[PDB]
C-alpha cells in the first residue's frame, strides 16, 4: 500500500522555540541568548522561585492522592485567579458572572477558547496586533477560525499608533473577536495608556465585539493592580470577554503549564451554560489539567506569607529587567553606536523591538553567538551586567 | 448587541467524570464509588505510590529551573517509553523509525495523533470497538474526523465476538485508521488471544489500515512484557503505527498528565518529517508539556532500585484487584444472586463489565448510594473487604 505518511510535508521550525535548538548546539562559549521569554537573573540562570520552592516542599510533605482533578481544575486556583484579574471585590464575582478552566499554560487556555468558540459560537474572526506574538495565528487557524491583522506599531516613531488601530478596527464586525495583550505588548513592549484602554472599551460596546484577553504578564509592566486596569475597563462595561491568563512567567512555572480560561456571560445562568460546553472541549483535547504547578499558584496565593515572598521577588524580577533596559541604552552609546535608542526605555515588560532587521539578527548569530528573534525582538531579561558589553559590541558591529 | 453566548446549548455532564460530582453531593451515609477509573488500597484511598513520593524528593532536591520543555518534552522520557512499548533490543528502536512526543496524558496523545491526521493526511475515518471508552468518539470528532463502531463484546457469553468483529472491519478502507486497546480494553476487560492479536495484525496489512494503538493500562492484565505482545505482533509487520500511551494508572500519575504519542513510519527520514508536524500540532495546542508527572517516571524508569520498586507496586495493585473479582463473585453468590456472574474472573484490568442495564444502575445509585457509570461498567479496584458485603446486597436487589 501506498503509505500514509509518506508524502508529508516538513514543517518549518517555530521562529522561537526553534531558537532554543539552534542555541544549545551552538558550541562557542560566549554565545548570549536573548530569543525565548524567560526571566534570567544576573547570573545569567533561569531559577525557580524561593516561594515556589517553599510551596513544592509543602506539597510533597502533605499531598496524599494524585487522583484526577475535575475537568475545570482546582476550584482555589479559580477563585484567586479571578481576584487577581478583577479584583477582591468585583461585581463580576459577586454577580457570579464569570467561570474558569484551570488549563495547560496560558496557550492551552487560547486552544480552549479557541475551540469552544468554533464549536459553539457563529464567531468566523479573530483580530489579532500587527505585529503579535507568533504562535497567536497558529492556534486560531487550528481551531478553525480567520486571522486578520489590525494596526499598532509605528515603527518610525517606536510608539502606538492609536489612530491608524482604531481606523483598522472599524471594518472589524459585531460578533468579532479581538484579541488584546493585557499588558507588556509581545513583542513591542508598547502598552495602551488607561485613557486609550478607555476609549476602546467604549468603542468595543459601540460596535458589538468579543473581547479576548492574553493576559500572559501580569506584573511585569508596573504591578500586579496597576498591569490589570485596562481589562477591569472592559470588564466593567461589556456583557461578555474572555482571558487566556499565564503563570508561566510570573512565577516562573513554565514548564509545569500553569494558566487559565476564564469565560464572562451577562448572568450566571448564561455562563454556566456557556462554561458546560467549554468543560466538553476540555474532555476531548487533555481530559483534566496538570495539578503540580496549579497547586504551586494556589498554595502561594492562598497564604499570606508565602504570597508576600512571592510579590516581592516578582518586584525583583520587574525592576531587574528596567536596571537592564537604562544599561542598554547607556552601553550602546558608549560603544559607538551613533543611533538613538532612548525608546527602549518606554517600552515594558522583557521584551524589546530593537529595530534591526532580518539580516542584521542573522549576523548577530553567526557572526557574534548573540541570538534574537528574526523579527528583532531582544529579550531584555536575558542581559546581565557580565554579558551587555559583548552583546553591544555585536550590536554595534552590525549597524 | 444581541451576544455571541445566547445560542449556546448546554452539553450533558460526562457520563465518567460527572460521577465524581454526583458522588460528593450524596449525603447517603454508606455510599459506595465504583465509577471512575482509579485504583483504591483495601482502605478505600487513593494512595501516592512509594516510587513516585521517592522520585519527587529526589526532583525538588535536584531541580534548578523550571525553563520551557522542547515541544516533545524530556528526551530520556520517549527513550523509556519506547523501550516498554517495543523491547530493549526492537529493530524499530535500533533502524530509529520511531519518534515520541511527551504529551498531557492519554487523552492528550490522543487528540495530538487527531490533530496531527486531520492536517496532514488524508485520513477521514477512525474505527472504534463497541463499546469503547466514551471519549474516543469525542477526541477523533474534536478534529473532524468521522468515527465508526466495529463489533467487539458479545454479551450472551460474555467474550470476544471474533467473527462480527472480523466481519464489522470489512469496509475498513485502506488509510483509515483502526483503533485498538492495548490491552484491558475498557470497559469490557476481554482482550484478543496473541493468536487473535497476529489474525488482525495480518488482516491489517492486507486491508492497509493504520493501526491505533490506546494504551492505558500496561501491566494491568499479566505484566509489562505480556501486555505489550499484541502491539509487537502489530509493530513487527506494519511500516506505520501510532501509540498513545497513558502512565496515569500504572503510576498512579493521574492528576500530572503524563502520556506519549509515539509516531512509527517506514524509515527514519519518513518518520522525522512526519514527526515535525507533530509538533507543529503541539504547539499550536498547549505549546509544550508539563514536566513534573513525566520526570517523575522518567527517574523511576532510569534507576534499577527506583524501577524495581515500581515493578513490585504495580504488581501488588494487579493483585489486590484479581483478589477482590473473586470476593466479588463469590460473595453476589453468598447474598444470593441467582444470576452466574463467574466471567468476571475473565476479565483484565480494573473493571468489571457487568452487564446491568441503565435502569439497575440509576436504581443502585438512588436507592442504594452505589454509583456506577450507567453502561454497567464498575470498577472492582474500588472494591474493599469493607464494602463488598453492601455492594452485593444492593446488586442482588435491583437484579
Ligand atoms: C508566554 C506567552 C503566552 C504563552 O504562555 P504559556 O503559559 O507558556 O503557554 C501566550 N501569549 C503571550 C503574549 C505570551 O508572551
Ligand atoms: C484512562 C484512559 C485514557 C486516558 O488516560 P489519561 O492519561 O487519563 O488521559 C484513554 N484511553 C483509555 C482506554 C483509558 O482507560
Amino acid at each position: 500500500h501506498v503509505g500514509t505518511f509518506e508524502n508529508i510535508t516538513a514543517a518549518p521550525a517555530d521562529p522561537i522555540l526553534g531558537l532554543a535548538d539552534l542555541f544549545r548546539a551552538d558550541e562557542r562559549p560566549g554565545k548570549i541568548n536573548l530569543g525565548i521569554g524567560v526571566y534570567f537573573d544576573e547570573t545569567g540562570k533561569c531559577p525557580v522561585l524561593t516561594s515556589v520552592k517553599k510551596a513544592e516542599q509543602y506539597l510533597l510533605e502533605n499531598e496524599t492522592t494524585k487522583s484526577y482533578l475535575g475537568i475545570d481544575g482546582i476550584p482555589e486556583f479559580g477563585r484567586c485567579t479571578q481576584e487577581l484579574l478583577f479584583g477582591k471585590g468585583s461585581a463580576l464575582i459577586n454577580d457570579k458572572r464569570a467561570r474558569t478552566a484551570q488549563t495547560p499554560g496560558g496557550t492551552g487556555a487560547l486552544r480552549v477558547a479557541a475551540d469552544f468558540l468554533a464549536k459553539n459560537t457563529s464567531v468566523k474572526r479573530v483580530w489579532v496586533s500587527n505585529p503579535s506574538w507568533p504562535n497567536h495565528k497558529s492556534v486560531f487557524n487550528s481551531a478553525g477560525l480567520e486571522v486578520r491583522e489590525y494596526a499598532y506599531y509605528d515603527a518610525e516613531n517606536h510608539t502606538l499608533d492609536f489612530d491608524a488601530l482604531i481606523n483598522s478596527l472599524n471594518e472589524a464586525q459585531a460578533g468579532d473577536v479581538v484579541l488584546f495583550h493585557g499588558c507588556c505588548h509581545n513583542p513591542t513592549g508598547i502598552d495602551p495608556t488607561l485613557e486609550q484602554w478607555q476609549t476602546l472599551a467604549q468603542l468595543s460596546v459601540e460596535k458589538g465585539w468579543l473581547p479576548l484577553f492574553d493576559f500572559a504578564y501580569q506584573g511585569f509592566a508596573r504591578g500586579l493592580e496597576e498591569d490589570a486596569e485596562g481589562l477591569r475597563a472592559f470588564a466593567a462595561m461589556h456583557k461578555e470577554l474572555i482571558v487566556a491568563s499565564s503563570y508561566s512567567k510570573n512565577f516562573g512555572l513554565y514548564n509545569e503549564r500553569v494558566g487559565a480560561c476564564t469565560l464572562v456571560a451577562a448572568d450566571s445562568e448564561t455562563v454556566d451554560r456557556a462554561f458546560s460546553q467549554m468543560k466538553a472541549a476540555i474532555r476531548a483535547n487533555y481530559s483534566n489539567p496538570p495539578a503540580h504547578g496549579a497547586s504551586v499558584v494556589a498554595t502561594i496565593l492562598s497564604n499570606d506569607a508565602l504570597r508576600a515572598i512571592w510579590e516581592q521577588e516578582l518586584t525583583d524580577m520587574r525592576q531587574r529587567i528596567q536596571r537592564m533596559r537604562q544599561l542598554f541604552v547607556n552601553t550602546l552609546q558608549e560603544k559607538g553606536a551613533n543611533r538613538d535608542f532612548s525608546f527602549i526605555i518606554k517600552q515594558n515588560g522583557m521584551f524589546s523591538f530593537s529595530g534591526l532587521t532580518k539580516e542584521q539578527v542573522l549576523r548577530l548569530r553567526e557572526e557574534f553567538g548573540v541570538y534574537a528573534v528574526a523579527s528583532g525582538r531582544v529579550n531584555v531579561a536575558g542581559m546581565t551586567p557580565d554579558n551587555m558589553a559583548p552583546l553591544c559590541e555585536a550590536i554595534v558591529a552590525v549597524l
